[PDB]
C-alpha cells in the first residue's frame, strides 16, 4: 500500500483469500468491510496518526462511526486482486467522512464505492461533541480542499434517513453475542460484526438466490463484550428491500438500525 | 506464494492486518489458523487440486480435519512480515498428514509450528474410510518422500492422547452459535470457529496475563450451521487446561482438547 503522488489518498491492493469467500466463491460483505477497515488504517498511519490527533489525546477525544453506507456491483473471487483506494475529507465542525472506490486490479474497473461518517466523542463521557478549529486545521493538510465524493449524486442513498421497525419484525435472528474474534485491539466491538448480526435476519433463501447490492448502517449505541443482541428484519419491497433493527435482547435499546437492497442473481 | 525449489512445499508471506490481532497488539491464534489453512490452500491450487484428487471425486470422497496442533513461540506484531512453508504426507492407509513452519520474514527465526491429521470420509453418508492404493499413488508425487515432520520429539505433544472432561466444568461459555461469517463456501462451520469456541470458556483473567503457548484439539463430529454449542473447560496444572465443546442439548461430542499458556 502507498499514499497516491498528490498524498491527499492511499492505494492498496489485496488478494481475495480462501477463508474470505461464501457460496459463490465470491467475498463476502464482511470481507469488503474488513478491507476497507484495513485500508483505512493503513492511510492513517501513513500520515502520523495512532486515527487520534495530538489534541485528540490530549483532550481524551476518538472518532467513531456515526453511519457506514457500502454499494457492491461486482464481488471479487476466490484469488483475484481487488485495488482499493480511500481519502478523509472534513465536514464543518459536524465531523469527518471517509470515502472508499474499490476497483478490479486487471481490468481497472470500478466493482464497488463506499462512504463513512464519523463524529467525536469523549473516550470517558461517551458524549458526542462538535469538532473543534485545531482539530480541523490538523487533518486538513492531509484531505482533499476541494470536495472528491464517492457518491455525488443529487439525491443518493448514503444520505438517506433510516425509519425505526415496527414491532412484530417479518424475521428476527434472537440471542446474538460477541465472542473475541469479534473484539478489535481496544476490547470493543468490531463495526463489522454489527453487519454481519443485521444479515443475520435475512432468511437463507434470499441469500442463496439473491446478491447484496446496497447497505447502508446507522451507528447508535455500542454493544458491550458481555451484551447480548437480536437482530430484526422486514421486507419493504426484480429488487428486494429490508428495514433492518439491532437491539439489546434484555431492554430493547437500539443498537443499529439499516436498509439493505438485493438484486436476484 | 509459490512452491519451493523441489515442488515438494510451498511458502507464503502475509502482512498482519489491523483487525487481525488481539490487545497485545499481536495476531491471535484464529488468525494463524486462518493463515495456515490459507497457504494450505493455496499448496493444494499450485499441484493441480482445483483438497480432492481425481479418484476422490468419482468416489465422493473428502478429506477431514482429525486433529490440529498448534505451538507458538513469538505471534506477529500488527504490520509485521510472518513467511508460512507448508507441505504434506502419506501416512500410509491411516490418512494424510499436513505441517506448517512459521517464521519471522525480517530475522528469518522459526516463531511457531504446526500439525494437522486428516482422514478420508464419505461426504454423503459420512463413513470414514481408510486411504485406497490409487489415492496414495496419486498423492506421493507431490509429498516428500523421506520424513519431515514439524513436530519429529520422540514423545511429544502433537500426538498425546487427549481424555474427556467430568462434569462438572470448572468455566464454562454455553449456547454458541455460528452466524454466515463462521461458514466456508461449502456452507460448512469453518475448522477455526471451533478453536475460538474452545477459547471462550478460557477465563478473561488468564487472557490478560498469559499467552497461548500450545494447542491440541481433536475433530469428531461437525457442528451445523443451525446448531447450538457448549464450551468447558477445567484447569489441570505455566497454566494447562482441559477442554470440551458438546451440543447444547443431547450434550454430545464435537471436539475435546488442551491448551498450555505461559505468564506474560
Ligand atoms: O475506547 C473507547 N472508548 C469509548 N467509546 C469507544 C471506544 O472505542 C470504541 C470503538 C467503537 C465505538 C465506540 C468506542
Ligand atoms: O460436504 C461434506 N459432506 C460431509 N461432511 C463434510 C462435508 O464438508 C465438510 C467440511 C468439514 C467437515 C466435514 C465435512
Amino acid at each position: 500500500g502507498s499514499l497516491t503522488e498528490d498524498g491527499l489518498s492511499y492505494k492498496e491492493k489485496f488478494v481475495v483469500r480462501s477463508y474470505e469467500v461464501g457460496s459463490n466463491k465470491t467475498a463476502t460483505v464482511e470481507t469488503i468491510a474488513n478491507l476497507l477497515q484495513e485500508v483505512g488504517c493503513n492511510h492513517a498511519q501513513s500520515v502520523g496518526f495512532s486515527a487520534t490527533t495530538t489534541t485528540m489525546r490530549k483532550l481524551h477525544l476518538i472518532w467513531v462511526t456515526a453511519r457506514m453506507h457500502i454499494e457492491i456491483y461486482k464481488y471479487p473471487a476466490w484469488g483475484d486482486v481487488v485495488e482499493i483506494e480511500t481519502w478523509c475529507q472534513s465536514e464543518g465542525r459536524i465531523g469527518t467522512r471517509r470515502d472508499w472506490i474499490l476497483k478490479d486490479s486487471v481490468t481497472g474497473e470500478v466493482t464497488g464505492r463506499a462512504t463513512s461518517k464519523w463524529v467525536m466523542m469523549n473516550q470517558d463521557t461517551r458524549r458526542l461533541q462538535k469538532v473543534s478549529d485545531d482539530v480541523r486545521d490538523e487533518y486538513l493538510v492531509f484531505c482533499p480542499q476541494e470536495p472528491r465524493l464517492a457518491f455525488p449524486e443529487e439525491n443518493n442513498r448514503s444520505l438517506k434517513k433510516i425509519p425505526k421497525l415496527e414491532d412484530p419484525a417479518q424475521y428476527s435472528m434472537i440471542g446474538l453475542k460477541p465472542r473475541r474474534a469479534d473484539l478489535d485491539m481496544n476490547q470493543h466491538v468490531n463495526n463489522v460484526t454489527y453487519i454481519g448480526w443485521v444479515l443475520e435476519s435475512i432468511p437463507q433463501e434470499i441469500v442463496d438466490t439473491h446478491e447484496l447490492q446496497v447497505i447502508t448502517l446507522d451507528y447508535r449505541r455500542e454493544c458491550q463484550q458481555d451484551d447480548v443482541v437480536d437482530s430484526l428484519t422486514t421486507t419493504t419491497s426484480n429488487d428486494s428491500q429490508f428495514l433492518h433493527l439491532l437491539r439489546l435482547s434484555g431492554d430493547g435499546q437500539e443498537i443499529n438500525r439499516g436498509t439493505t437492497l438485493w438484486r436476484k442473481k
